[PDB]
């Protein structure tokens, strides 16, 4: 039998595919649920349960059509199903009676499902998702979207089977391997809060053919061992290892490994700080009056003052905690869509923002947006920004220093080194007598509860967040989306709930980039939305409503697994998230192998993608 071992870090509030946007739930799911369509190893979108397609000509209604031998099966492998057209009906109903936290994704795209979802209908069979035979599913949408096929990759659109879901009720999806039905490449044989993450390959399933390992293990790993990781890869106990370059085992492993360091390219998931800007819950803070907290919050609000955080903020610095002091530029990005993301007559996305950003004031004069720089840094910008910053605030009676709350984990101690470097490099620019950064070290279940898992704005327990987005859709809009103030994914992080749009929105302009959204939203000519999606990102950097951080990918590794022989994506759960196509070997990978394999994936991943081009208009009507 052929196995990967390695580690995971997040365990699952629930294993609630149709109701969960959080990756801590669909990086499982992934292995466990396929989907309409996938990945192959080249970002293309490929064939799952849905063996043919067809597209309309006006690109309103798509219909697809499952292959035959897909079923569902128990954790335990025993055949439950056939998997049907129902089922894809069952989905979208399930999420949208539970309110899914992945609405977003359908509700203003599938016809008659916004009625739905807020009482204007009462009847799903006027919701435009219709099984009009057991194999043969047809979408309905309001109007066309380019990347709707994309969206089939995030889990909000995976069927589920309705007696099954009947049978469990307030049972399904709950974190236990018998709460769902399978139907992808693998069972879950064990899932353990803060102990192991366990794969089987099921024999029976689809495409079992495509699954070259029998077991995935993951042991839980809090970062508190970070030399676990390359010890029990050296021990054989583990597929990969993830290296730190700080470490001091750096230096031996570097003269072990020296043919044997592979650098991963840096991905699409983006990160970023952003502010509490309506913080309610007071639990872990430094502060002790309720002046100090006050003037926070009017702090977070002004412009001015989330600038000079953003320009004292040395991501370099930032970058080296985990990487070491060579790499850390590695690993730095700049917006929330990736640079490269989309083109726009051959000038990629950044590109654009950069070219909006003089429209935003001298203080953003020559920036760039590429990957593995910091155009942000800049100490004489930041103490004259925090200068208009302080006139202002303490006009209104606010008092300085500024205290702000950064929660870590108490057992990450690579994280921990990060958000020290965060608060000396922005109380060395401006003066701890104008900004204190108060580093809260937290347990797993508070640091969970305040911040990644917290159900409500008001429970976020913080000034400053550090999350992140993975991209569901093919479209700068799934980026950029998260902040508008109806829907957006990412605003209970910042302190605010969807729908409210509150004085703290208002304050800060954030109705005003929803209405901005809403304009771009509406334009269909690709480059031309594209171009205003730019301005869009351009108005968010401007704002320093976020503070771009870093990306996945970018770090140093070992490795046992075979090269460029997983799927890849650039947006959905269907990549690097599965463990499908991915092969492991005897020997260890070499820098030079490496380098290698990636030149023929770069080359052929370019013809591929105009071969899935070529196949696409196949599917017209």
């Amino acid at each position: 039998s052929k196995t990967y071992n390695y580690v995971y870090s997040s365990d699952p509030s629930s294993l609630n595919y149709l109701a969960e946007n959080r990756a801590a739930t669909s990086d499982i799911v992934a292995n466990l649920v396929d989907g309409l369509l996938e990945n192959d190893q080249y970002g293309n979108i490929i064939p799952s349960l849905a063996e043919d397609w067809t597209v309309s000509q006006d690109g309103l209604t798509y219909t697809y059509k499952l292959r035959k031998d897909a079923k569902w099966f128990t954790s335990e492998g025993e055949e439950y199903a056939p998997v049907t057209a129902q089922d894809f009906v069952t989905g979208l109903q399930y999420a949208a009676d539970k309110k899914s936290e992945a609405l977003y994704l359908v509700q203003d795209s599938v016809a008659g499902l916004d009625d739905y979802i807020t009482g204007k209908t009462s009847d799903f069979s006027t919701v435009g998702v219709k099984a009009l035979d057991d194999q043969t599913v047809q979408y309905t949408l309001v109007k066309p979207e380019l990347y709707w096929n994309s969206k089939t990759l995030a889990t909000i659109l995976f069927p589920v089977n309705a007696d099954f879901l009947k049978s469990k009720g307030d049972d399904f999806g709950k974190a236990d391997p018998s709460s769902i039905l399978y139907n992808g490449p693998f069972l879950m044989k064990a899932l353990v809060s803060k102990s192991a993450i366990e794969y089987k390959k099921n024999p029976n399933y689809w495409d079992a053919k495509n699954v070259f390992v029998d077991d995935v293990k993951l042991t839980y790993y809090d970062g508190s061992d970070q030399e676990s990781l390359e010890r029990n890869f050296t021990a054989g106990a583990y597929t990969t290892a993830r290296l730190f370059p700080n470490s001091s085992s750096y230096e031996g492993i570097k003269e072990k490994y020296k043919n044997n360091i592979i650098y991963s390219m840096q991905n699409s998931t983006s990160y970023f700080f952003n502010f509490n800007l309506d913080r309610k819950s007071y639990n872990y803070t430094s502060k002790t009056s309720d002046i100090e907290k006050k003037s926070t919050q009017e702090a977070v609000l002004n412009k001015n003052f989330r600038q000079a955080i953003n320009f004292a903020f040395d991501r370099t610095s930032y970058g080296a905690q985990s990487e070491g002091k060579e790499g850390a530029t590695k690993i730095l990005r700049n917006l929330v869509v990736p640079p490269n993301f989309v083109s726009i007559k051959g000038k990629d996305f950044g590109e654009v923002v950069a070219s909006k950003m003089v429209n935003y004031g001298k203080e953003w004069q020559g920036i760039n947006f590429a990957d593995g720089q910091d155009p942000y840094y800049n100490p004489e910008k930041a103490k004259a920004k925090f200068a208009e910053a302080k006139k202002e605030l303490e006009a209104k009676g606010v008092q300085f220093p500024i205290h702000l709350d950064k929660t870590v984990e108490v057992t990450d101690k690579v994280g921990i080194q990060g958000v020290s470097s965060i608060k000396q490099s922005i109380e060395s620019v401006l003066g701890s007598d104008n900004v204190v950064i108060d580093i809260q070290q937290l347990t797993s279940d508070e640091f969970d509860s305040s911040g990644y898992f917290a159900q409500t704005a008001a429970q976020k327990d913080y000034d400053l967040y550090h999350g992140g987005w993975g991209p569901d859709y093919q479209d700068p809009s799934t980026y950029l989306d998260i902040f508008n103030t109806n829907s957006g994914g990412f605003l209970q992080n910042l302190g605010l709930e969807p729908g409210e749009a509150n004085d703290k929105a208002k304050a800060v302009g954030l109705d005003v980039y929803t209405q901005m959204l809403e304009e771009a939203n509406k334009e269909q000519d690709p480059a031309k939305r594209y171009e205003k999606y730019a301005d869009i990102q351009a108005w968010l950097i401007d704002s320093s409503l976020v503070l771009p951080s870093v990306s996945r990918g970018g770090t140093p590794s070992l490795r046992r697994t075979v090269p460029f022989a997983a799927a890849y994506g650039l947006t959905g759960t269907k990549g690097v998230e599965s463990y499908k196509y991915l092969k492991v070997q005897d020997k260890i990978v070499t820098t030079d192998e490496y380098a290698k394999a990636r030149e023929k994936w770069l080359k052929e991943k370019e013809e591929s993608n105009k071969k899935a081009q070529e196949e696409l208009a196949k599917h017209v009507k």
